């Protein structure tokens, strides 16, 4: 109640559209903000692209190693390790940690490509049990993040709960669950989300997103210091097209639910 007082005021404050979900594993309990809302998840969505080449290498032991073309024409918006390495290959694993640790784009369209498009990235979601998350674009148009459009958005609850099954449950072989994890920690965009809102002490691996209208996203699998672990999606979204990133949103969220942690 007061935890859902602090939410709804840090919205207030805002002056945008936020949503929650914790999941504790201490005590398999949660917080929920607008967690059955629907939010676009931009760069978040990169977390079931992996996962699903992941699953894919269950039964294709030589997949991680096989090598993807990088050519000028694939280049889009966002090329942080992929323009490096235009003309030459990379491996589905290093395409992989340039997704996630980079939120590098080429890299996610490759993961796209690979498993079969949006909606094989969809339907693998749905093989999980998660009837909610959809992928229906590419990179970059999956981060428009229109008011109103369902393209490319899951929940709250839905993501938390499927990144729960991906991290900590067995949607994943051991191996490549822990490949996902150890992929996760190494993510080198997330300090200013929801890691700014937790002790310094607490390990992270998590994923951000950003979008048009402001969208600021972050979810994430948190070892607190000699805790169970938890799981929070924290998910923001804006009144204005070119409203600017509000990472410290998630930071706030992300402290206020886990003040008494
Ligand atoms: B994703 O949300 O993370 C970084 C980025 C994304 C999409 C488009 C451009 C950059
Ligand atoms: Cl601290
Ligand atoms: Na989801
Ligand atoms: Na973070």
């Amino acid at each position: 109640a007061d935890v859902q007082q602090k939410l709804a005021e840090l919205e207030r404050q805002s002056g945008g559209r936020l949503g929650v979900a914790l999941i504790n594993t201490a005590d398999n309990s949660q917080i929920l903000y607008r967690a059955d809302e629907r939010f676009a998840m931009c760069s978040t969505s990169k977390v079931m692209a992996a996962a699903a080449v992941l699953k894919k290498s269950e039964s294709e032991p030589n997949l991680l190693n096989q090598r993807v073309e990088i050519k000028k024409s694939d280049l889009v918006n966002y090329n942080p390790i992929a323009e490096k390495h235009v003309n030459g290959t990379m491996s589905l694993a290093e395409l992989s940690a340039a997704a996630l640790q980079y939120s590098d784009n080429v890299a996610m369209n490759k993961l796209i490509a690979h498993v079969g498009g949006p909606a094989s990235v969809t339907a693998f979601a749905r093989q999980l049990g998660d009837e909610t998350f959809r992928l229906d674009r590419t990179e970059p148009t999956l981060n428009t993040a229109i008011p109103g459009d369902p393209r490319d958005t899951t929940s709250p609850r839905a993501m938390a709960q499927t990144l729960r099954n991906l991290t900590l449950g067995k949607a994943l072989g051991d191996s490549q669950r822990a490949q996902l994890v150890t992929w996760m920690k190494g993510n080198t965009t997330g300090a200013a989300s929801i890691q700014a809102g937790l002790p310094a002490s607490w390990v992270v691996g998590d994923k951000t997103g950003s979008g048009g209208y402001g969208t600021t996203n972050d979810i994430a699998v948190i070892w607190p210091k000699d805790r169970a672990p938890l799981i929070l999606v924290t998910y923001f979204t804006q009144p204005q097209p070119k409203a600017e990133s509000r990472r410290d949103v998630l930071a706030s969220a992300a402290k206020i639910v886990t003040d008494g942690l």
